[PDB]
């Protein structure tokens, strides 16, 4: 039985084509990649038809994890066909939950990605605005969590 999951972001540009690529490895590398549907969206509609910001390509780069999306935004459909939608913050929460009763199925079980973190870092803020060791936190934080994640789902 294939399991799916999908990561939210605000944009879909950063922190969420960052944790589908980390996921997407991780299951690569244990040989199950093909159990597996990875995915990632964004809330909003501010960055869709976008390659991954490039500070963010950057730091994937130095850890030698391959990274490739278009921005997307999350639709109705997606809460119907994921088991897992992981987000980053409580403005994505709170929207994704928003959406997510507009809709008559909702299959996904919706939850903070960093509600994985063994470090309980609980939230991944967003990087935007922020310096490259920002960037750099996302992104152990999407290992610790990925990790996590994959080992044992809520
Ligand atoms: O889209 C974003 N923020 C955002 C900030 C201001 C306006 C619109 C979007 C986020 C982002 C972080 C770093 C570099 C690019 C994008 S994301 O949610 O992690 O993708």
């Amino acid at each position: 039985a294939t399991k799916s999951v999908l990561f939210v972001c605000l944009g879909n540009i950063c922190r969420s084509p960052i944790a589908e690529a980390v996921f997407r490895k991780l299951v690569t590398d244990q040989n199950i990649s093909e159990n597996w549907r990875v995915d990632s969206a964004a809330t909003s509609g501010y960055e869709i038809g976008n390659p991954p910001d490039y500070r963010g390509q950057s730091c994937m780069k130095r850890h030698g994890i391959p990274m490739s999306h278009v921005a997307r935004q999350i639709t109705k459909e997606d809460f119907a066909t994921f088991d897992y939608i992981l987000c980053m913050d409580e403005s994505n929460l709170r929207d994704l939950n928003r959406k997510s009763n507009q809709v008559k199925t909702c299959k996904a079980k919706i939850e903070l990605l960093g509600s994985y973190d063994p470090q309980k870092q609980l939230i991944i803020e967003d990087p935007y605005y922020g310096n490259d060791s920002d960037f750099e936190t996302v992104y152990q934080q999407c290992v610790r969590c990925c990790r996590a994640f994959l080992e044992k789902a809520h």
